[PDB]
């Protein structure tokens, strides 16, 4: 089966704390091949040799030598070349792609997992025509990938996208009123949309004006319910998003967002960012589109292949 071949070949490799996960794809973007092997725990040379034994086989495998992709929970210092990370502790302060490049023979790709994710999104057969997607995941934290002509800008620290680590407007400030909670954030920094539009800041904000730790989902289920102050929490929260959303989308004008995550789940944002972005926006300016992402599973693999399509 795999000699049915396409001119080009594309491998996207997704290294994760546990597992690394590596998936190939055709010209058309289709998924030819699936594998994980366990990431080596502090093991760097194993690391190298693992990843460079993938490419080796597969390559043998398709008789072609694909073009390489990794995405991981880190990024890259854009001044040498070196991985920033928590989670693949042997790969931190290592000059990842140099090496590999050198125990492979050819060029390798590097970058942030969320980028990834938004650029897997912005290959969607839908939105492939968009000229900006703005991928972001609500879950752990707040934050994504901005993706233009289906390339992601990685910007001059290989930050951009870092929107969960923008402060508060103070449009939502008001918004959260005189009971207004001041989050820390672990980035070092006070009022970070990433500690109020994560699914974690949907908890914090419910504990806050509640007194009471709900989880997301017990929280959505009674306000479904009609529970009075999970309607009220809801209310707070959706024009929180809103607000937020409005400054975003003002200075950034995307086509198409994509939401990720666990909140990606709560079907009510889709009904009501429509409804109340408009307000937050310039008299002249529309809501994007705002769809939930259609690829989360593997957005990681997929976005890590997707960084050497020819533009
Ligand atoms: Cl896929
Ligand atoms: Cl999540
Ligand atoms: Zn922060």
């Amino acid at each position: 089966n795999l000699y049915f071949q396409s001119n080009a070949m594309y491998y996207g490799f997704d290294v994760g704390g546990t597992k690394i996960e590596f998936g190939a794809f055709n010209e058309k973007l289709e998924r030819v091949a699936t594998e994980r092997v366990p990431t080596p725990t502090d093991d760097y040379p194993l690391l190298l040799e693992t990843i460079a034994g993938l490419v080796a086989k597969y390559d043998q495998e398709f008789a072609c030598e694909g073009k390489i992709g990794l995405g991981l929970p880190g990024m890259e210092d854009a001044d040498d070349a070196t991985v920033l990370t928590v989670n693949v502790p042997a790969a931190k302060g290592k000059p990842l792609r140099a090496d590999l490049e050198a125990k492979i023979g050819r060029s390798v790709k590097i970058e942030n997992d969320a980028n990834c994710f938004a650029l897997s999104e912005a290959w969607d057969e839908e939105l492939q025509d968009a000229p900006s997607v703005m991928g972001l995941i609500l879950g752990t934290g707040f934050g994504g990938g901005l993706i233009y002509e289906g390339k992601v800008f990685s910007g001059r620290n290989n930050v951009a996208g870092e929107l969960g680590h923008m402060r508060l407007p103070l449009d939502a400030w008001f918004h959260l009123g005189d009971n207004a909670p001041l989050l820390g954030c672990g980035c070092g920094k006070k009022g970070c949309l990433d500690s109020y539009l994560s699914g974690r800041g949907f908890e914090l904000l419910y504990a806050h004006y509640y007194g009471e730790e709900k989880k997301a989902i017990d929280i959505i289920k009674a306000n479904a319910a009609g529970d009075e102050k999970a309607a009220e929490h809801v209310e707070r929260f959706m024009e929180l998003l809103a607000i937020c959303f409005g400054n975003i989308f003002t200075a950034n004008d995307p086509h198409v967002v994509a939401l990720g995550g666990g909140l990606s789940n709560f079907e009510l944002i889709y009904e009501e960012m429509p409804k109340r972005v408009p307000k937050y926006l310039l008299s002249v300016a529309k809501c994007p589109k705002i769809i939930k992402a259609k690829h989360g599973d593997s957005g990681g693999v997929r976005g890590a292949a997707f960084l050497n399509i020819k533009g």
